[PDB]
């Protein structure tokens, strides 16, 4: 049985944008506030925090707020969806007769 | 801009089913259409949108257009998965 499909339409959203993308490769470099993370970036922070909002719903970071830094994180199951509908995909394509 | 359509592609469960069912062969508009409860018109745009962002490539010859699953768009997510993994397991 396939993985439910509202589950992946969010995950592969989050990864159309290329700011989030980024942010992503980024975190998986290791932890960062996201002060940090914005640093590269030309837009103002709420339109920042849109990215990092949609990344944290989607179930690709994890966030929190301590004061006024907040630490993030990348989370893995998202990437092991992904790879499982790619696979599940692919496995049809190898194995048509 | 590429790894956005590919990945924004995705985001719609109609063309990750149509995907699927390429995946297992070549199949016209006509075929693809048969799973879903959706006017021809939004489902020739999830085709469109498919071919658009290079996930497909189709061709009409008299009445019937026929698509075919595209290589390179999962190359390309497996390359961006495959970057990511080996930014993990840097020290
Ligand atoms: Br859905
Ligand atoms: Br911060
Ligand atoms: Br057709």
């Amino acid at each position: 049985m396939a993985q439910y499909p509202e589950q992946l339409n969010g995950i592969f959203q989050a990864l159309a944008d290329p700011t989030r993308r980024a942010v992503l490769g980024r975190l998986s470099r290791g932890p960062a506030t996201v002060s940090e993370l914005a640093k590269p970036f030309d837009m103002a922070l709420p339109s920042f925090m849109k990215h990092i909002h949609f990344l944290e719903d989607s179930g690709w970071i994890r966030t929190h707020k301590q004061g006024r830094v907040r630490t993030c994180a990348i989370e893995k199951e998202p990437f092991t969806a992904v790879e499982a509908w790619l696979a599940e995909q692919q496995e049809l394509w190898e194995s048509r007769t």
